[PDB]
């Protein structure tokens, strides 16, 4: 009875159930709430060495490794689910793309218009409903869909 894109997975520290999302890379404890023409999503973008455009505004060489950004990007999430950090704190600081000087956001969107696992996961999300890391071309995502 789950919906589309989750599957009920095993804490490997706790042995309690939790369920995670394959197209978000979204996970929470609680079972899932069970298609809009457009989306509004922000984001905060992690670029890497392997990123298309290895370049930001916060950083004329973008030298990290990919897997020093998902560090990053694990470490973001943290912060922004324990209430210690705001997602658009965080964007507005930390986001390697021109959306930063708008906390983030990129305004509204239909499919095929974004990156396809950016446009996957944003249409995926709930309204108000945050992905894990997602994966593009351009680096590591945290997608936050505001309407
Ligand atoms: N700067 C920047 C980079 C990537 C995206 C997502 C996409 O292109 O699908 C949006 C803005
Ligand atoms: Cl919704």
């Amino acid at each position: 009875k789950l919906p589309p894109g989750w599957e009920k997975a095993m804490s490997r520290s706790s042995g309690r159930v939790y369920y995670f999302n394959h197209i978000t890379n979204a996970s929470q404890w609680e079972r899932p709430s069970g298609e809009p023409a457009r989306v509004r999503c922000s984001h905060l973008l992690v670029k890497h060495s392997q990123s298309r455009r290895p370049s930001s505004w916060r950083q004329e060489k973008i030298t990290r490794t990919k897997e020093e950004a998902l560090e990053l990007i694990n470490g973001y999430i943290q912060k922004i689910k324990s209430g210690e950090e705001d997602f658009e704190s965080l964007a507005s600081q930390f986001s390697d793309c021109s959306s930063a000087k708008a906390r983030g956001d990129l305004g509204a969107f239909s499919r095929g218009q974004m990156q396809k696992p950016f446009e996957d996961a944003s249409f995926a999300l709930r309204t108000g409903e945050m992905s894990g890391p997602v994966f593009t071309d351009s680096g590591i995502h945290i997608i936050l869909r505001t309407e």
